């Protein structure tokens, strides 16, 4: 960042062209989910889901219907993240082995980090602003299920305190798809090249947005780390709920390794 030559340059180029593929790609920002959960939008009035009067408003049916809802929602996250991949530069370039590779084991990490955008202390943005489900409704679910959210919450809390703005989270979310380390990668140095560039803007774009944040990089990377976990955690949950209690193929098929 100390200097203001043509490399820096590209790098501020590679970021705003991420940027504008996110805001394509991505219908509700976080500066939007920002403007909602805090009134100052009239664009639309959100209702509250709370209880269990609220949701039919708008027994473990209820668990059925949410669970559905995520589900849906889950598969309209991965077309928005499969668009966005395309536009990082690079990322077309390598065999479709790898590109279905990078997507199959990031699509929700990416969800996980841009559900935190969606969510404050109280609850969720759901159907892009229309409605908010309640963390302690969430809670609330029949066992296994009111435990199914918790954990993307307790992350959230953590995620939000960053203070990521869009910008910020349009290289993030690049850096985390151009993943070396996926299992079963074929040409892993094209994507490491691509990441290296991708975290050299990252740290120029953290720099330049955050002037009194200490180490945001560092934090921001450590992240990488608490998102796989949030996965596993979560993968355990599924796998239960197959045992105990079907998918939507597409998340079945992201669900092999
Ligand atoms: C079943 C879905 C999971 C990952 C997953 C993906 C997306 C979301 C999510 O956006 N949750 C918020 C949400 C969205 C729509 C809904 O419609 C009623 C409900 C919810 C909510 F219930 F709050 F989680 C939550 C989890 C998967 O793919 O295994």
């Amino acid at each position: 960042s100390m200097q203001l030559n043509p490399e820096s340059a590209d790098l501020r180029a590679l970021a705003k062209h991420l940027y504008d593929s996110y805001i394509k790609s991505f219908p509700l920002t976080k500066a939007k989910a920002r403007a909602i959960l805090t009134g100052k939008t009239t664009d639309k009035s959100p209702f509250v889901i709370y209880d269990m009067n609220s949701l039919m408003m708008g027994s473990k049916e209820v668990a059925i219907r949410i669970f559905q809802g995520c589900q849906f929602r889950s598969v309209e996250a991965v077309q928005e993240i499969t668009e966005y991949a395309k536009s990082i530069p690079g990322f077309v370039n390598l065999d479709l082995n790898d590109q279905v590779t990078l997507l199959k084991y990031g699509v929700h990490e990416i969800i996980y980090t841009m559900l935190a955008s969606l969510m404050n202390k109280d609850g969720v943005l759901i159907s892009e602003g229309q409605g908010f489900m309640t963390r302690e409704f969430l809670k609330s679910l029949r066992k296994p299920f009111g435990d199914f959210m918790e954990p993307k919450f307790e992350f959230a809390v953590k995620f939000n305190a960053l203070e990521l703005d869009d910008s910020d989270l349009a290289i993030f979310i690049a850096v985390i798809i151009l993943s070396g380390d996926r299992p079963g990668l074929l040409n892993v140095k094209p994507i490491e090249d691509i990441q290296d560039n991708l975290l050299q803007a990252l740290e120029l774009q953290l720099k330049l947005n955050h002037p009194e944040s200490s180490q945001l990089f560092a934090k921001l990377l450590q992240k990488m780390t608490d998102l796989r976990q949030i996965v596993t955690e979560h993968v355990q949950l599924l796998q239960v709920i197959k045992k105990t209690e079907s998918l939507h193929p597409l998340l079945q098929e992201i669900y092999k390794d």
